[PDB]
């Protein structure tokens, strides 16, 4: 398990993560305020939708604003690489800044960033008591089950506290491939919780069936989804609770 | 896209249909259960006639079928004698079991009958023709309570049920592992997409397989079982999830 704040990830029913996507500090504040009564467990700040992402002061300022409004839930800092492109150097310093701010409980680092940069950045996070979700995505297709499994193992190998993979199905069988890889990884290789999802409405069951197949957290939407296939946070909590009985 | 209409219900379209089973031993029990279930939100009422103690008394079976139809006037009634080989409550010879089903058809009180896959091909074909003549639909079923056959073996069974005339091929299998639940889902998708010219009903049993009861709209199973109430998923919870997944 992985305990963030007072949240234990990888035990009981899967935990719910919602994404905050504001462009400006005004949007970030109004979204955070609106999310405050929503029923979720971890708040993900999707900094890649933040217009002033290349200004350090602005990012720090926006993280504080979120933290001031959402005071109990764990905060996850995520720059998902697609609108404003960044260089590897920019991406790493951004995450380092986040870690050193004290305003975030977890960071997301992409698997295909670079081994040394990743291990370096992972080390820095842990010494600052910040958890690392190491992630990989494919928004166009689903890799073979054994490849999905290889990527999750590589993330464990790099020090991830929570390996994460999100893939896009093109067939219903592709949703089953994602689940097959989840089962295989969790049962045979995982020594930490993992997060897996097959995107789109076709893959929704992968957002619901985490307790049996092995994914420890799942994303839901408050009003706008952060990825296709996310159902409302309320609907998600409803289904996880039924499945936990 | 492949559907079967039973009474006014279209099976195979929209959200999967919820089946509840009546398991009472006596006419009194049957009536009580039917009245209790009318207070629940299901689609199809299955009468598990193997539980009915007076099953070998034709008049008793006809009386009970009439009583149920008085209470549950809207919903389709499926007549199902689960054989003792399948861990039903009582033994009937093959001839008795065919006769029991022919009598359910002849009664005019049931909308569907269940016939087991390995009953006897020639008698199944005759019975299916008889049922069709009376506008009674046939669910053909097979259960593996011990294990999950390979996907292609599950597909093979479903295909044979269509070949025999089934309106709705139905299979239930027991997972021993988590991958087994996915094998049943794989067989459901392969059947629906490549070979089905009928709606199918598939299920992975036990707690571990409950996702197979929820995900039929995507994967291809036209109906699911719940309980009106410790044990399998409730009709209320099943409806809650099916509704969400239909949105
Ligand atoms: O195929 C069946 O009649 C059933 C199989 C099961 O595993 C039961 O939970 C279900 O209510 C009825
Ligand atoms: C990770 C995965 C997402 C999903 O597929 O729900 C949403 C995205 O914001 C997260 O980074
Ligand atoms: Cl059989």
């Amino acid at each position: 398990t992985v305990t963030v704040r007072d949240l234990v990830v990888g035990e009981g029913a899967p935990k719910i993560i919602v994404s905050l996507m504001g462009k400006t500090i005004t949007d970030v504040k109004s979204e955070a305020l609106a999310y405050r009564e929503a029923d979720f467990d971890i708040l993900e700040w999707r900094v890649d939708h933040f217009a002033n992402v290349t200004t350090a002061e602005s990012v720090l300022e926006a993280a504080g604003a979120i933290r001031e409004i959402i005071t109990d839930k764990p905060l996850l800092f995520t720059f998902r690489s697609a609108e404003q492109a960044l260089t590897t150097g920019q991406y790493i310093d951004l995450n380092r800044a986040a870690v050193d701010s004290g305003l975030v409980d977890m960071i997301d680092l992409e698997l295909f960033t670079g081994d040394d940069e990743v291990k370096a950045t992972v080390g820095y996070a842990h010494q600052h008591n910040v958890a690392v979700i190491m992630s990989n995505h494919d928004f166009h297709k689903t890799p073979a089950a054994e490849e999905i499994v290889q990527r999750l193992r590589k993330m464990q190998e790099l020090g991830a506290d929570i390996p994460k993979i999100a893939v896009m199905p093109q067939t219903k069988a592709d949703v089953l491939t994602l689940l097959t890889a989840t089962v295989e990884m969790q049962e045979r290789y995982a020594d930490r919780p993992i997060i897996t999802m097959s995107m789109s409405k076709t893959g929704v069951i992968s957002r619901l069936a985490g307790e049996v197949f092995g994914s420890a957290a799942t994303f839901g939407a408050v009003k706008k989804a952060s990825a296709p296939g996310q159902i409302s946070v309320a609907d998600l909590r409803t289904v996880l609770t039924i499945l936990h009985q």
